[PDB]
């Protein structure tokens, strides 16, 4: 049984002896083909999302729990967590045949609670926050003799995580460098100590989120230190203080460290989905984000580089924020302020020039009696090249257009704010419409709507798929009368 | 070699003889634990996204291509597709050692083109649309002797898809019913003919998208018929006419058919991600959406039910639309019209009552000199129960609140339209702000901003994670002066 | 639950549903490369010796036992067997978690008893013979409620054995014919009924030992019949009466039957060891022996032919008889009666002509004062061709030699009988010798022994490896005085 | 590329990088249940007979050949061998896509030649012996540029063999000691250097055949030395001189060495067959024979001990010698000199007392007119206990019996020599007989034969199975007249 501050050879022995395959499985090491071509390196991903709990954490939990005494196992284990560690402990306890109590705050989402219960753990809801949940777990440990299972700061947890690197070196014995995400440091400590026993020429690089960089803080100070604040986007690495034993190993065996911001994590999440069709949680894509930054910083080319996709436990709706952040750094649409006359038919005449393109925004509220201003978005497939062709076509067609595609406020805020109330109150009626979405679908809708009615409001927000949905007001194809809709009355009526 | 209209026993023999495991692999059959508990059935998912091309289509393509003569193989194969069939053909041709030409429209996204090239196919860009690409492929087939590889309407393609059902019946020999998505019918034809040879008591149910229901149309008419229109949300099943041979088999061996709308497909995509952490493309989640509708329609309980996750090739950014549609049928936020005085400090005083909750929207534009109206969104974790508690707390605090949470126009349109131009022009300056996102973060920002300045515009749209980003205008923490921003000038300035 | 006389489609369903992989495993189907080349067919072996009990029998036992009711399982199972069925039942009961009592005669070898105990069965030693063991098992079944597990005559046992054919047809879906050994008929019934449901064009041929041919007897009579006698060489098929339900299926679904003698089984055992390095028990090589006979009888060429290596439970010492029988049909040695003078040095002079060959026999006892007769064996590597060269060389050297290589009595008996007592009593002393075995080793020993002593007895029996061991008597290199050895006194002394 | 005399860390790196799984496979590590119980240790066998060439040798050959330059690979490889190394080289060259020439003596058995050709090597028959074959291979290496592939003395061959130990330590990370057979030392060098890098507390023990102990000789001298002679029973370890580089590693990293004789190897071969139903060639069972000797020498108990079953390439007929040697150290039969009167019926009356036992020998030739002496063998199942019961029963029945069961000359020689010529010439006729073999079968034959005829010769040699075969002569049930058989005339006639 490993205790205290083991030597490197002792950690190697414990990694080899850790019975993790009673619960965990050997996960694939896959080449990222598109990113490898773009970045001129062989980039490999270690797919720990393929574990039954969708993260690496069952490795360390099983290794530590399997190493307990028979009396400790008879008295049960306990931890405090609503996340990946809780699932790892619950699953391991089902595989070992040991009682596991997991304490989580009372406000924990039911889906997280049932996930842990489904893996085999007994759950106790207690506490206004994580700190109160952990205090209760520790008190129950004292009163009832449960053994606390730590998320990272324990030699047997570290040895368990080290089994991932023992697989890695046998799946590609020609690796040059390995990138590892760092929360409390158990994964990085285990990977680094094992690699440096077997193939010490391999470089091991820690990656932290810049707003949750407790390892970097500790390295700068020479010892663990508390972060005042921790960003919450990447939950798995949202750790304020590095572990004592994980720090000892990371300080000794890591070769480098790099930090990245949340938008870089977002772009790495999209990379992983496009290349290997894997969803990574933000902490699971952190190591790739660091690798990409490191490749550019050091002009790395021609090497074999691996990162750990450490987990996939992210809520489906969380991917909307990630995609919205990725779009800001991409060129998927043109954003235009188009000034056209307030004459009936002008909207149709403009859209006729857009032709068979996918319109993503077409937003307007009456203001000036002479000229309407429309916020127009157009899907692009060829980026700036295509944006310029649309601008040139609109100019050759005699339209006054201001390009807003690089306007940060348009991209971040104003695209969600076009509309509001008219300059003076209008006698208008309000209608919603729906049509199948295809290139030219808005054009054909406007052609059908015609010129008889003066439009005083228009909202159309489309991702380019499925159905287009229009809100329009007219002064005095599914279609529904929305006149005097309460939301209109409070925020759009004059 | 199967030709024409084979008997059921001949299809069974061809399924057993199809050498698909030279390219495809046996995919897992997994229990959906959460959905099984909610719907009181054992619900199983066949994970064809685990194929190397992330769909089932390599099965039929390899079986057909492996069955060609040596001279046909020497002259190469050809198809027209930018999607899952193209990848299946390209991958099979690399495994068989045969030249494959794939013709795709010239406007095909580069990522789709490189995916096919990466699987081993030669790509020819030709045509303004799919029909022109297919005409060129057929002409090249005539001129140069390439053998056309059809996406569904061929007995050896059908037999190849049938290998999926041969695995299925050995992975759970106690299944009650199997649900299958239908595009052109090759998958359903192969699954149904095989199941009815081996275990005919199993029910096989076709699932179509209601806006792409060519099998249902053909069943109603008694023969294949052209759909006038096909919805494009579910690309893999966007087929206007059922196959001749697939129709013969589906008419004879299917037990039922059901259709579903796009929002049901969206909800099934979220189900699959939450239960087995798999991303399905819309066609890949179609069968589950049908199964859920069928369970309710027929009060099915206590049965073992399987569906095919047929593919995972959906663009990452496409998940934003899916999530936005899912949210409309859920209770994740309260939407409020809050009327508060136009006195400095009123925004802070209201937010102080909201306390440590996650605000998702806080949007305002000056209108009336006496009362401001704010569009407020609040994240919920306990649904309508929690919504009512917030309403009651706001009422007990003396605020005039209109609940907009069930207002379809607020949910679909007005939440993207609050702002616009003031009732008269104002002397104002515009600033953007950013702060780390956490419960109470907007409150602490407003507390810091203080009461010195009269706010005339406020926009704050948050998913509740990472960083909060505010746009505010003031009449005469990262912070940037945005005064006279062009997007503001055209759409927000008075 | 299958009962009575199920239809073919019901057996197919039960084969698919039999949960055999909780105990048994998918076994390899291997090409026999050397035999395929010699016999001009693709000959494949299904390796049921790779099951944990080294025979197929765990398939049927697990399928039947898993299908019992909860009350039957609670009361336990029982059978009577000291062989492969006992092991199958014991192993299945350990996997199912059910009590299994196995009754075996009291004289059962300890190694068979401990094998069954080691697989997880409780063993009761009872009875002077198998019939008394079975009567006790049946009585215990009545008194204590154990469910009898039959070795073959039960629909669920048959369905269990059928899983082997379900694997077979997926491992080579292009098979032409399958050969199956028949004891009581459970294996053949299961294989035939399954194959004829899935690929009825495949021919299924039963193979019986000619001295244990109860299926052939039953087919000739039209119903099960008792054999008066059963040969005991092939224990697994030593069955006097075909099963009732196995007969029904074999009569309906088999295409042919063939019988073979024990020497053919012996040759098939050697074939299997030489080609795939597998040891088959006699019943496990029976199907191959039938296939070889069938190929020649019907001039089969160019086909894909499979047989079942049904078991490997044969005692190591049993392989000596098998090898000795194989040698009689081979040309591995020349056997000679060499008449040489009774002059000191004649043995050495003859061996000097043999040179560097491996002598297998060199046996002599004084008889005639003028001419000695030696029984000489010589290892051959080139068969009759080499035999003739040795005869020609001996004749050119002036020796009188009678070729005994084709003498059946020399091969079967007299090679174990050369020696005995001299024509009159001699004053002799007896010595044993040992030397390292190599070509020419006997020659070098005789050269060292020299001509000083008159040899009156010589025995040397060598397999051509390791050490040569000589017994010699002389009238008045390890070496031991054996004079007045008791065995010499009773059987060799004059 | 490893060259010269690498450090331990360099060998570890090369073991991890050796691409052996392009040809070799991970082989099982199995507990020997019966031997573990008898010897009070956990005894595990590493099953290298499961490689496609039925020995470990493809590991080292593939690792060395895969590491050659492109030009070396283009010019081909060569070796000289008719055994396991030849197969390893031939198979590797087929997997690598490289020409391999294997030179073997012209007298090599066709089955060995075709085995190598079947694995993919080109074979050249050249030379009167192995030394001439090797000289030709070396000359062809010089003239045509083939790269010589050595059987053991090369760092990349050693690293390849080391992959076996890398599997071993992951299959049981709690091993105490590992036993390894030693021919030229490549296996032991690779196993020892790897184990001592990863888990140096594990003891590694070399096992040599006492008559082929070139490592022990080299250890005693301090450097490689030539053995004058090498025993040929264990072909794979029949090496006269240890390798230079293998010696360096074995001297540094081995913990002990032990030697065993051929009979111990024989007993280990039987152990392996009885426990795991594996056939080992003599070199493949050598390590187990050493382990058994080591356990007794050092009173080892309670440990986890592994040995390498290094190969299974032994000819089927070679197992007869192994079984015959094992029988000498066992108690499977009683051997008796029974003196009975020369009165018609005496043979029948004696056998009637033997009853239903299995007679293995019943041999007689007329000598004294008053008393016949019979050589009688009886199968035992309860060893000395049962032998004594038979002796006591025969004595109580009034027979004069001399126990020959412990007589080494009876067991080794005289059992093959009872018969010969009568004291004076007799008028006799000779007949052969055959009957089904079962307990009491000889008794029933003698009862049928009756008392009418005076028997002057009787030979009956049975292994107790299948058919009993009698030769008998009578003075003046299949049955054939053998009178004046030539073998009788030369060796049995008076």
């Amino acid at each position: 049984p490993l205790s205290g501050a083991p030597e490197g050879a002792e950690y190697l022995r414990a990694v080899l002896r850790a019975p993790v395959y009673e619960a965990a499985q050997v996960t694939p090491l896959q080449k990222m083909e598109k990113l490898s071509s773009r970045l001129d390196n062989v980039i490999l991903v270690k797919r720990e999302d393929r574990q039954p709990v969708h993260s690496f954490k069952l490795r360390g939990a099983y290794a530590m729990m399997a190493g307990l005494t028979e009396e400790q196992k008879a008295h049960g284990v306990i931890t405090a967590s609503a996340g990946n560690h809780a699932q790892g402990v619950a699953f391991s306890s089902a595989r070992l045949g040991v009682k596991a109590l997991i304490v989580m705050p009372t406000a924990t989402a039911d889906i997280k609670v049932d996930a842990v219960r489904g893996f085999g753990g007994e759950v106790l809801l207690h506490g206004a926050n994580f700190d109160e949940a952990k205090a209760k777990a520790i008190e129950l440990s004292q009163q009832q003799g449960f053994t606390w299972v730590p998320p990272f700061d324990h030699p047997m947890v570290i040895a368990g995580q080290g089994t991932l690197a023992l697989e890695l070196l046998q799946q590609d014995a020609h690796l040059d460098r390995v990138f590892v995400p760092v929360g409390g440091g158990g994964l990085a400590a285990g990977v680094a100590v094992l690699i440096k026993q077997l193939m010490p020429q391999i470089k091991v690089i820690a990656v932290e989120a810049e707003d949750s960089a407790c390892l970097k803080a500790a390295l700068d100070a020479g010892h663990p230190v508390d972060l005042p604040r921790v960003g919450l986007f990447a939950e798995g690495v949202a750790v304020k203080r590095i572990g004592d034993e994980t720090f000892r190993l990371c300080q000794e065996y890591l070769d480098d460290i790099i930090t990245v911001d949340s938008d870089a994590i977002c772009a790495a999440m999209k990379d992983l989905f496009e290349d290997v069709r894997a969803v990574a949680e933000p902490s699971g894509a952190l190591a790739l984000a660091g690798m990409k930054k490191y490749i550019a910083l050091h002009n790395i080319r021609g090497e074999r580089l691996a990162h750990i996709l450490s987990g996939a436990n992210v809520n489906f709706h969380g991917l909307r924020y990630v995609s919205e952040r990725c779009e800001l750094g991409e060129q998927r649409e043109a954003l235009l302020a188009v000034t056209i006359p307030e004459e009936k038919g002008s909207f149709l005449k403009f859209c006729q020039l857009l032709g068979g393109r996918s319109v993503t925004e077409f937003n307007y509220r009456f203001a000036d009696a002479k000229n309407a201003c429309i916020f127009v978005g157009v899907r692009l497939s060829r980026g700036l090249e295509e944006r310029k062709e649309i601008l040139q076509m609109l100019n050759d067609g005699g339209y006054s257009v201001v390009d807003l595609s690089d306007d940060e406020m348009a991209k971040l805020h104003v695209r969600y704010m076009v509309g509001g109330r008219p300059s003076h109150p209008l006698q208008e009626r309000l209608y919603s419409f729906e049509f199948p979405e295809s290139p030219g679908a808005l054009l054909r809708f406007l052609n059908t709507l015609g010129t008889y009615w003066n439009i005083s409001l228009f909202h159309y927000r489309s991702h380019g798929t499925d159905y287009g949905r229009v809100l329009a007001a007219f002064e005095l194809y599914d279609c529904h009368d929305e006149t005097n809709n309460p939301a209109f009355r409070f925020f759009l009526a004059g």
